[PDB]
């Protein structure tokens, strides 16, 4: 690794993600290619998302990614401000086509005209439907393997019930498992909260959030989001239902969506990185525990050389036998040494060193990725030992970013410490009223001072401060009705 | 269902697919909706499949779905017959774009750049990837949900191996597991054999196949396909290194490549069905087990009817606990005998009927979807029992359609014994010379005596017959070099 976090991170970043044989940039700009050490972590994220819709009545399914003219246009879905970045298809071959159409860059233009035709007793309710699935947007804007990429895979899950008591329940159970897959597999700290007026989907009665702080950039990003709609779309496509005892009667159902994509991955690089390369959690690594021979030499008996290339099977057979995630690296033509540094820009947690001095010694070293440490283990040992390191490691990496968030994240009243301490590449929980302007002014003005301003992020769940009785906006002319995230973000 | 499978199929199969919640049309024609019903078999087969290759060394991996139009032109993979159907994109928005992009048809042309790439040394070999992706191929005919669609999911393999000796043995491992998911999973018997040089994928050596008898219609169908490469796409995309031991010399590397699709679920349907509707296999139905309580009236003692609907529950959760696949339907708003009926359309193999009659027995009844036989169980048995019942679909389910194979697969060695054998409505072994003539040539006779004529399926690797000294192809030119699978198909 030439480049360093602390110096050139855009650099940094694109040479980690390469060098650990995660990401390989295509003929096209903007698209990427998963390499196995990257997707091996969507699957990780997947697995456990899935397992807990499940648990939460959600079934997965498959809609088509081509929406037709008349669907997008028919509707007014959009919030047409993304109009000019969706792609689409004109010609088969060089024939002509009838309509274009278009590449889905989200769902609800396919999904919801079929809602309506499944909604027709009260009976058919609720309707939660999952798919995990590729979705294109178009972007200029200088792109970025993980966080702003032209085609990405994400999840994107659609629920419609009777009631608002239910739509509004799913919404926050949702975006605890959002939180979830940051903070108990990624080890990555999140702020909950909700969007403001001004940032919350439109075409959506509100929008709770997912942010966490990337403090090498002193910006914050958007993790996953869950939407409560209620009955925009509902009346929009008709999805409605004769009322339970309220004969005669035309009820629009309740409307939920929520999201999480490939950026993830992205954020788990930019929070656990070292100059050294990438760093994995062990609740998400392809290889939790590489099991390396080294003490190798010209010169050393043959029979002795298949003692060391069996004893580190024995390693191999018993961790995969208490699901640790393990391979043993027994190639032939590299150094030791080469693989030491091949596996530690990969970030695998754990290097389990097979030397003939400790076969000796019926023994064994380990070595931590995140701080480096050795640590010699008795050979009766390696199970308890290794998957006590490999949750030590969880919570380190974890109890790290989480105190490099608090450090980073503040509270600020007047406007003036508001622009200190944002510039001191943090981001802050000011009071604020939560009109438009008070935030589409606030962007102007702490862009005149810093190459861009502080967006609005979240309204925290739990803000760290409580609010005095009287109190005002940053802006000086209203009451504040909330202290509110902001900052500076991707 | 209102049509019927022996006398308008072609509607019997839209009605089936339908009524059984699997698929729903698109606002776009040769596009499809998997509902879930649908979906939960083809992650059945993902699961299987997945979790075998990966024994195999196979890793998965996400390459774009975008292809430049330099890419395909720039080489020719293609075989450009197929060109036509490629759709491309034009536009971002109303903004024109520099060069078009295609759709992923499959993605030879955009792997295998990379291949060249990540193959450095000879150490970088095998590399065996493999992606889950949908791919989108153009076709005017008249659609159909399952075996003739526009855009499809599916699973392409694509390895690169040093020697031939290996990639030889992975087509072959391949093909077992691709008769595994048919003939293990959704038991369905297929025929194993080498495509001919007229048929086999252009631009690659050979290619082994996987055909299955749709008997209702008399035409065969391809299930999954494997494919030897040997050196052409390394020639075409420098997938070049340095030999082993044989120093300063250019050694291209030698490839495979195989594939499945969403077809599976329709060979499923069509192979399976009734005109009672859809019947699933065992081993991939969402819901192996329904649990219906039934015997429920207007004045059931209210003490009783929170009996019945908990013995319910006490069921279903003794056979989660055994891993069968159970929902208790406990709808309050259904007749019991609409649930029978809905069920039933579905295909879910196995009905457990609960009433009190049966309650104060200590008892319940279980109801075979395949044979429509009852059986009367003890409470205590209820696991061991289904179970049972469960197995015994599956085989059922396989060893009718192999004897409705076997039947329907038949010898001919005249081209006159042909000809009827095949208006038949049945497939044939004959004696072929392999020229693309006698083959070309048996299409155009066949077709002018049946709306069209026979294909050439596969080189068994086990023929019904074995060949006698002096033999001769059916035209009467040639001889024989192997017993060839002629018919029509789809
Ligand atoms: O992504 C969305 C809408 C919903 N999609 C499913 C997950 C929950 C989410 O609120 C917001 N969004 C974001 N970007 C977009 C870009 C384009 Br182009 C279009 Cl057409 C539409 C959108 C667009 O609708
Ligand atoms: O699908 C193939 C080529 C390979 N894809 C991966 C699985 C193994 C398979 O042999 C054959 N095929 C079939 N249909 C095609 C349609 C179009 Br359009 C194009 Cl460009 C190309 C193709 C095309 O290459
Ligand atoms: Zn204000
Ligand atoms: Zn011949």
């Amino acid at each position: 690794l030439e480049a360093k976090k602390e110096e050139n991170l855009a650099d940094w970043y694109s040479q980690v993600i390469t060098k650990s044989e995660m990401i390989e940039y295509h003929d096209i700009s903007g698209c990427y290619i998963l390499r196995p050490w990257a997707y091996a972590i969507w699957e990780a994220i997947k697995d456990f998302f899935d397992a807990e819709i499940k648990k939460l009545g959600v079934e997965n399914c498959y809609f088509p990614m081509f929406v037709s003219q008349s669907a997008l246009e028919k509707e007014k879905t959009h919030v047409a401000d993304f109009a000019p970045e969706v792609a689409w298809v004109t010609r088969s071959g060089k024939t002509e086509l009838a309509e274009p159409i278009a590449i889905r860059p989200t769902s609800e233009t396919v999904m919801y005209p079929a809602y309506a035709k499944w909604v027709q007793s009260h009976r058919d309710l609720p309707i939660k439907l999952n798919q995990w699935c590729n979705v294109v947007r178009w972007e200029f804007k200088h792109p970025q393997p993980f966080l702003r990429t032209r085609e990405f895979l994400w999840q994107e899950g659609h629920s419609a019930f009777a009631t608002m008591e239910e739509a509004a329940e799913e919404v926050l159970q949702i975006l605890d498992l959002y939180a979830q897959v940051y903070e108990e597999l990624l080890a990555i700290p999140v702020v909950k909260g909700r969007k403001t007026e001004k940032e919350k989907f439109a075409g959506g009665d509100y929008t709770t959030t997912i942010e966490a702080f990337i403090s090498a950039s002193g910006r914050a990003i958007q993790g996953g989001t869950s939407h409560h709609l209620g009955q925009n779309f509902s009346k929009m496509f008709e999805i409605v239902f004769e009322d339970p005892k309220i004969p005669g009667e035309k009820q629009f159902a309740y409307q939920n969506s929520w999201g999480l994509t490939t950026r993830t991955i992205g954020v788990m690089t930019m929070v656990h990185g070292d100059n050294m390369g990438l760093v994995l959690p062990p609740r998400v690594a392809c290889v939790q525990v590489v099991i390396i021979p080294c003490g190798i030499t010209n010169a050393l008996s043959e029979e002795d050389k298949e003692a060391l290339i069996a004893k580190c099977n024995d390693y191999r057979r018993r961790l995969l036998s208490v699901n640790i995630r393990v391979r043993a690296d027994l190639r032939d033509n590299y150094s030791p040494g080469w693989k030491f540094n091949h596996w530690e820009l990969k970030g695998v947690p754990i290097r389990l060193e097979v030397g003939p001095r400790d076969m000796k010694s019926c023994q064994f070293v380990a070595v931590r990725r995140d701080t480096g440490e050795k640590l010699t283990v008795a050979e009766n040992e390696a199970e308890t030992k290794l998957q006590a390191i490999l949750e030590d490691i969880q919570v380190t990496l974890f109890t790290r970013a989480s105190e490099d968030l608090k450090t980073h994240m503040v509270v600020a009243n007047t406007m003036e410490d508001f622009q200190k301490i944002l510039d001191s590449g943090k981001i802050v929980q000011i009071p604020f009223c939560g009109e438009i302007d008070c935030e589409d002014w606030i962007k102007k003005t702490t862009a005149r001072d810093q190459s861009m301003g502080a967006k609005s992020l979240c309204i925290p769940f739990k803000p760290l401060c409580e609010l005095q009785p009287g109190a005002k906006c940053v802006c000086g002319k209203n009451p504040a009705k909330y202290y509110t995230l902001f900052g500076r973000s991707y």
